[PDB]
């Protein structure tokens, strides 16, 4: 399916340089070329969303995957700081 | 999870590439406008603010991922530290013999 | 539906960028106005 | 859990040096830019600056954490060796 | 998953303390200037 | 732990060495720069620290001599009593 | 344990040479406060040392 819409963007690109053509004949159909190339450009856009969330979704889920004693050192380291701060006190 | 790292940074790597390209199409639009103009103003508006938002993800997954490893290390450490740690958990008689 | 849904959850701002001062960056363009002046 | 130590404090070390080198870039940046200009440079390189800040930190905060198992050993014979005092002296 | 993140944020907080740290004179300063 | 002791006294000793030299590093910057404020309270936290750390030498290496004295004391003062 | 206290004294008196020496130090570098604070050690180190001669005095006595 994806393959098939990139075969189907390229068949509006070539209608859309046959309708261009045909424009500059006729000057010598813009509104076929219009709506044409606004075809391809939607299409466009989204082939560019699927993928880009696609990757986001598989990035996501790997990382997903992968993301699936204070009280007494603090006490203590406390006590002893004080303890050895008066020792040092020559006050 | 390495796996996921990897594929993340090459996801990361196609919103560089699909930055590049609009600051290219960025410049051919400003050149268009300069030779015709308000379609390519529009154009070149549209691809500015498609460029600010790729930097914004670049910034924000660049910090998301800074994250990712800096709570890693820290958590995976901590653990052992707090472990070591754990297995760790005459004054008066001077002052009156001097004098 | 369920990948925005996982967006949503997972933008974890706490983990991920969750203040600004214009007076530090204006005294700071003064100073280097002054260095260069 | 020390080696761990040792390579989260040398990422850390990459990641400030980064940090200042970038901020010294944009510091040439904003120079050269000096009016918006200038308030953009001197946004990044704040933004870098604030990061280079919490890098400063965070590695003053890691090494003195490292000091502290170093020190929490050593209060520990300390408080071993006073012991002995104790029942000496007693 | 969310737990993760808040349990790291809890004990970034709580490992967080200046008190690891200092923690805590002016006219000193002038008067070595 | 008399040999743990020791080599955590020459550490604190090279802890203090650095300090000092840190020390030195910013109050000559603090003296270029006058010939100031902001280098002064940078040199200043420094001092703090290595004084700091020649409290904690002097305090450790008194220690382990109160620890000796305390036997030698021990014995001796018992034998006098 | 008469060696072990004389070694231990012995240091006591390497203690006070070296203050006395810094305390020198202190006097010429004012040449060119921690001075009388630094000889306040000094006289704490040389009282150690005189108590330690003292106990050594006295085991000497109670031994013979």
């Amino acid at each position: 399916a994806l393959a098939t819409l990139k075969g189907q963007q390229n068949r509006l690109q070539a209608e859309a340089r046959n309708l261009e053509r045909q424009s500059d004949e006729q000057k010598i159909f813009m509104k076929r070329l219009n709506t044409v190339h606004n075809t391809a450009m939607n299409l466009q856009a989204q082939i560019d969303s699927i993928q880009t969330a696609t990757s986001t979704a598989e990035t996501v889920k790997a990382m997903e995957l992968g993301t699936k004693v204070m009280d007494s050192v603090m006490e203590q380291r406390d006590q002893i700081e004080m303890m050895t701060e008066a020792l040092s006190d020559p006050s």
